[PDB]
């Protein structure tokens, strides 16, 4: 019986009940996190990993959090350098966890992490068998499974060969749905985790899940000496799950979308294939198998299976103030979108379309914060649909002179289909003092 | 009592009850996959095979996983040659279930395999006989009965021919129904069990199961440098199950579709049987039974009985942003099929179709994420039944001049129907070093 | 109590129950065949068969499937000659049922037939008591009763008389109606087995229950090289029961509509009555007495009783895409034409016809598959009968100038006629080497 910090009257529980079959979800709160369903499909996932995996096994933890996963059973290795401001908290967590059941627990090998701070408080550079401050291009101790518990700054070829070389057979990887990162969108909903975000350049707008803009008076004379032309997706991402903001990188969290199988070509080629075991509301669990040697071909095409719709739709936003169109990406329930079938058949108007919508949703299903821009999607995609229906070709003909290209305003996955899209497959190319003392 | 993944509520069950009437199937879930139907189709008709061949029989496993056959009682015989990137992660499987119930099941020969498996890993090329790494034109051990677990690219014909000149007496063929590949589509539905397949050309669409588009402004310039003018399939074909990416070659499985009675004539020639014990939306179970020697005469064709409706409807879209019309296949199911009968016997419109067809899915019969298609295929039916009504011709008179062609957009093929096609009967002509300390 | 296959809530079982009123039928499913109706009645009929003749008395059956008619406690002679590709397996199912009986079933005689294989397995030639490789022609072993279980490729009158040279008193064939023949149609029904056949030529049709075509574009420029303009019947049919697909002579299946008596001189002229003892929706169980002489004069005109309706249409279909009219046949419950006669009186249009037809189909009486024609019929059957109505002739005056022939479009039997159609009746002229090693 697994136990589940969400309210106990959230139906969230209902979809991780979905998520996790095999485990009996119990609820109760000990926290108000504001962010809680992130939590709980975390732990949920790290069970699910427990039971998964051999026990005789070594489990890498890589970007760990150590106070969370020690008091596990399993030999864990963590694996935590000091690259981001959030270090310094879990060693202190880490810390007090520790010297706070030193005494009061036995059969979890305490003694063994403490010996184990001790010695790297001492040396710097030791490779304790449960604690490590290198980073995953120069970690040492053998394994044969990997852990990434929501680590997002990491390049995925790189991390997985070197780690490969280490040993590992198996590697899984719990986080967010990269789907719409590779799709190039401005802005994201995950409106289940209450979970939003935004590219730099468009924190500035209006009628988003992650914005800020202030009132403004008459003025068009704001006269910005710097001229861009051209509003693109930049590398600098911002997530804020619940009320915590994390940034992350486009090229590194784009590379996580793996394709189902590829190589790793370098001093040791090896092969690997990548499938989505667990899929909620936008966490996925992917499961990237190792294996020695270059066997098979590999396509380079990457297969995401939408259990609810997508929705990347086309909205004028005030960035900054000045009006700007750019797309935004949606996740919406299974029900919701089964249920609005036959009013996307007519020419609906946003409005119309949204007053469907709020009708539908009852209690709640989806939240109502994000439903002027999911009517304006399913609006857009009926003139697409339309104009599509009575623009009847001809077959096996096109028509080039140069070819027209037509108008997409919106991108509807429906609950059931499934999105390819290209993706590179042969991969080729690859302390401080006083925190010593605060070690105690 | 057979034992199924499926969920307990999911309609598939009642289905799955009509497909194996003799096994009684109780539902439970051991993980949340994706794709769950096609996995427990694939075990109903590996019980079935238990069920219904000659215990004393040594039964061949081409394209085996060798995991999944080794717990059953009778002597099967795997040949899994290393030709796709999924085959190190299959023996890997079968390495840790050997060494995880070595000496703690003793009715079921593991030793048998663990030597094998051993003699394989000292010499590559040894026949165990439980264990090889052959290809199915060069196996060696002979048997009786051939298993193909969901195999899909591999010749039939020569196939065929190798392994009856070893002596199978008859090998079963469990996968996805060839008719759709036949009849030259270029996407597929298989609804119940989310496997939706695409061509190469088409991947790029909007409004099917398998596409992955980017929205765009206002460009009529991309002007690509090649042009090809005809819009036709090619062999590559992409297959999504699931969350699992598989590529097949449209000759390879569209050689699957073997007439009723077929030849092949070599050095030794033998005469077959193909028939279809098994069918259930999209999945089959053919029984190709072999025979020495040449008699009987071949009439070249091969038939597919339609329990649920068929439909080839053609669909424009916008693939890479062009848009073009294509032809895209999908199965209905006999009651939705049975209760739009006499509404389709008007001028229908795609609107008014597609506005009933929500109206009649209520619990879902059919996946509503693909009822913009088949509305639109019911009013051109609709449409060409109507054409053909007052055309009437006259007896034995037809109007040749070169005689006209009239149009037909779609096909309809009802839920009792059988189709026919044309298919040539009388068949004339036909591990690395790593790996190796991986065995352990 | 006799035990069928069909699945228990058909309604198909009622009917049963109506063509074999002396046996008790209970229905349990063992496979989920395609095709079950068509196994069921050929079961009931070989069961009455058992109950009927004198059990001291040799059955011979032409066409013989030993397997199946191997458990039964009567004498029967098999006669198998290698004729059909289909052939082969039968002789394997019959090897197995033999080598799996032999010692664990004692009031069969099982050794007999073991002996017996064995005995024809060293000599072809030689005429065992209950198995025979020779043909109807050239049998040798002298019987009293015939059996053909469902043989369509063997000319009635040829075979009866070599049979009845032999010394058969009555000889029984059950198998499809043959009326439908004798009335030189394209397509047929028979829709309660979902047996459906068609003509070569129009095998690429659109609308009828066995067809395949191709979607194309606008082309009327096909230019066939060979014109035929005339589309009449030829011999080469095709059957599709269920999944299988069996080709049928047109002339040998046309010989099996035998007159109510007919007469057979040659070295020895025998004197016969036929006649329908068990019919139903289609399947019919003809009993042919054999007599020694020539007694009593022939009429020359066979009668077939439609207990259920029987209705000829004229439909036009896009035979490879040009469209032609050709007219298929259909059977017609007995309950839907008794209820359809009111509106069968009015000017009603296909579409009416069509809505009421569905309407009154509510569980499902008639397979809903094949009702654009049958509505089509009744609308030109109407349409006949009325311009029939205000066209009054009068009394023994006929209109002779070479005299008007006006239109039929529509062969309309109902559910209590009979009809009389012209057919001769006074007949005057008239294994390999591996193999053998499989016997074992
Ligand atoms: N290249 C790299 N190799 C190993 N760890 C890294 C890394 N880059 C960043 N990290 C670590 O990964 C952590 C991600 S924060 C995630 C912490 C924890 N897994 C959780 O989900 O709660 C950071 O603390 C950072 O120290
Ligand atoms: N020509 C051939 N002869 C024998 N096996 C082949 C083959 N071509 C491919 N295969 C094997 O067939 C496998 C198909 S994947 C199917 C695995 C398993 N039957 C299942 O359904 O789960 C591949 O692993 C490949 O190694
Ligand atoms: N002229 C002939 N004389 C005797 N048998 C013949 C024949 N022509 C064909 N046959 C046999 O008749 C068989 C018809 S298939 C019918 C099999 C069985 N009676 C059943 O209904 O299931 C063929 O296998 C063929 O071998
Ligand atoms: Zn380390
Ligand atoms: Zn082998
Ligand atoms: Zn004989």
């Amino acid at each position: 019986p697994v136990y589940v910090d969400i309210d106990a009257d959230s139906a969230f529980l209902k979809a991780l009940q979905r998520a996790y079959p095999m485990f009996e979800v119990e609820p109760r709160q000990v926290t108000p996190n504001d962010h809680a369903n992130a939590r709980a499909f975390s732990h949920l996932a790290i069970k699910l990993i427990e039971q998964e995996i051999d026990p005789d096994s070594t489990i890498l933890d890589i970007g760990s959090a150590p106070a969370r996963r020690m008091m596990s059973d399993r030999k864990y290795h963590c694996v935590c350098p000091m690259r981001s401001a959030e270090d310094p908290e879990r060693l202190a967590n880490y810390a007090r966890k520790l010297a706070s059941a030193a005494g009061k627990v036995l059969d979890r090998n305490i003694s063994g992490k403490i010996g184990d701070l001790q010695a790297v408080m001492a040396v710097p550079d030791t490779e304790t068998p449960t604690f490590c401050l290198h980073t995953d291009v120069s970690c040492r101790q053998r394994a044969d499974v990997a852990i990434y518990q929501d680590v997002y700054a990491v390049h995925a070829p790189t991390s997985l060969y070197h780690q490969a070389i280490k040993g590992v057979r198996l590697a899984y990887w719990v986080g967010f749905d990269t789907t719409p990162f590779m799709y190039n969108a401005m802005a994201g909903a995950y409106p289940s985790y209450s979970t939003n975000w935004a590219d730099e350049q468009v924190l500035k707008a209006k009628n988003i899940g992650l914005c800020s803009t202030d009132l403004t008076e008459g003025r068009r004379g704001k006269l910005s000496i710097m001229r861009g032309k051209k509003l693109e997706p930049c590398d600098r991402v911002l997530f804020s799950v619940g009320s915590t903001l994390y940034p992350e990188s486009r090229k590194l969290l784009k590379s996580w979308h793996l394709p189902s199988v590829f190589h790793l070509k370098g001093k040791l080629s090896f092969t690997c294939r990548c499938d989505t075991v667990v899929s909620c509301e936008g966490y996925v669990v992917k499961r990237i198998t190792m294996s020695p040697g270059l066997y098979g071909k590999t396509t380079g095409y990457a297969v995401t299976h939408h259990a609810d719709g997508f929705l990347m739709c086309k909205t004028t936003d005030t960035v900054d103030g000045e009006r700007v169109s750019f797309s935004v990406c949606t996740y919406v329930p299974a029900t919701i979108c089964d249920q609005m079938t036959g009013i996307l058949a007519t020419e609906v108007t946003p409005e119309d379309a949204q007053k469907l919508l709020v009708g539908l949703n009852q209690t709640n299903t989806m939240k109502n914060y994000m439903i002027p821009v999911v009517a304006q999607a399913f609006s857009k995609w009926a003139k697409e649909c339309r104009k599509d229906m009575e623009d009847e070709k001809l077959l096996g003909v096109r028509e080039r002179t140069a070819f027209k290209k037509q108008k997409t305003h919106t991108v509807y996955k429906r609950p059931d289909t499934q999105s390819i899209q290209k993706v590179q497959a042969e991969f080729d190319s690859f302390l401080s003092i006083p925190l010593r003392t605060r070690i105690k």
